[PDB]
């Protein structure tokens, strides 16, 4: 499901995207001069800044879980040490 919602997400859209929050993606002009359209997509990569919670923002899942990711990691991390330590 995540797959095809991200699918959704990226491809089906007409002449402006918001693949990030941030950034927009036009559709091709109608000059249509290649070299031109990969300046431009270029370009607009360039103008890009990933935020700090882009894990939250750019992949569409919340902010919470991301956050129960990293208290997550750090209980492993905290679980074993205890474990170490406790059998010494």
């Amino acid at each position: 499901e995540v797959v095809a919602k991200l699918c959704a997400h990226v491809f089906c859209g007409s002449d402006n995207l918001q693949i990030v929050p941030g950034v927009r993606i036009p559709q091709p002009l109608l000059q249509q001069s290649e070299e031109e359209e990969r300046a431009r997509l270029t370009a607009i990569l360039s103008n890009t800044i990933e935020p700090a919670d882009s894990l939250s923002s750019w992949l569409q899942l919340p902010r919470e879980s991301i956050l129960d990711y990293e208290r997550l990691q750090a209980k492993e991390v905290a679980s074993s040490t205890e474990q170490l330590l406790q059998e010494m």
